[PDB]
């Protein structure tokens, strides 16, 4: 590390955004740990708060500062900035759906230290329960994965408020979706399939004109048939997005959140196209603070 701290102090006071993404290759998340460690200890600077002072503002910047913190600082980060004004439900569900019960628990105890605070707490307080998306949010923190020996039955569910019903009960529709195993589940997809003719994801979308509630129950819904095709669904949602700044704004974050965790997302992601292939023609921004954007996100998922 003692030659690459005051190779990377140089590229971040040229702004060289460019050699940033090469030079941010080279490291493992032990190894991005250990350089910050030493980094500050040689320089006096802490590393992340030193990269956004010397980067502009914006995806490229969020990216790279997500992507060089420790993964639970990053999660509590991101909740907080989501929470701050107005909640950005598609930032939270990031967090909390896409996430194993001890990540759960790390996210809440690193939670509590930074902010003082309980998370479950602050949902309370600050997340009305109303929408699939309130939902979402606060079982996902409060309920566990059960069996349930209902694998018909919950499919019918599914069919019912999806599908049939005038409106959807929505904690009886997230209540299912969160709380089953991975096994059961496999098998209550299968079966609304075999009884619908349609895909869960597809008859979400359809019956949530919202798309913060279609996508996080979409999220919630594949992270049950593998987690990286969570990320991989959170993706393409970024991807497809029009506006610009939503959509960089959502592929920095979930790039810089999972790109080690969910490696494989890109298997997943096939289902719509070819991942490294469609951030090479989405990202094609001129704006300043998204130009590197692009190359970053290729760098971080190993699709450069």
């Amino acid at each position: 590390y003692g030659d690459a701290i005051p190779e990377v102090k140089a590229i971040l006071e040229a702004k060289n955004e460019e050699e940033l993404v090469t030079f941010t290759s080279r490291w493992s998340a032990e190894e991005r740990k250990e350089l910050r460690t030493q980094f500050q200890d040689t320089t006096g600077l802490e590393f992340i708060a030193f990269l956004k002072k010397c980067i502009k503002n914006g995806p490229y910047e969020d990216v790279m500062a997500l992507g060089w913190d420790c993964n639970i600082s990053a999660r509590v980060n991101v909740i907080k900035k989501a929470m701050k004004n107005v909640n950005d439900f598609r930032a939270i569900h990031d967090v909390v759906l896409i996430a194993t019960p001890d990540e759960r628990l790390k996210l809440a105890q690193a939670y509590k230290e930074k902010t003082g605070n309980d998370l479950l707490q602050d949902f309370v307080d600050q997340i009305p329960l109303t929408s699939a998306a309130s939902y979402l949010c606060h079982l996902a923190i409060r309920e566990n994965r059960t069996p349930r020996g209902s694998v018909a039955s919950d499919a019918e569910v599914l069919k019912h408020n999806l599908i049939d019903a005038d409106e959807p009960d929505h904690e009886a529709v997230v209540r299912l979706i969160i709380t089953s195993t991975a096994d059961e589940y496999k098998e209550i997809n299968h079966r609304f399939e075999v009884l619908t003719g349609k895909s869960v994801q597809e008859a979400i979308e359809t019956r949530y004109a919202d798309k913060e509630n279609a996508r996080g129950l979409c999220i919630a819904h594949y992270y049950n048939l593998a987690p990286a095709r969570a990320v991989a669904y959170a993706f393409h949602s970024a991807v497809e997005t029009q506006n610009d700044d939503m959509a960089y704004e959502q592929a920095a974050r979930i790039t810089g959140l999972f790109h080690d965790l969910h490696k494989f997302a890109w298997v997943h992601y096939a289902c719509w196209g070819v991942m490294r292939d469609d951030i090479l023609s989405r990202f094609q921004s001129k704006e300043a603070n998204k130009v590197n954007f692009r190359d970053a996100c290729l760098m971080f998922w190993k699709l450069a």
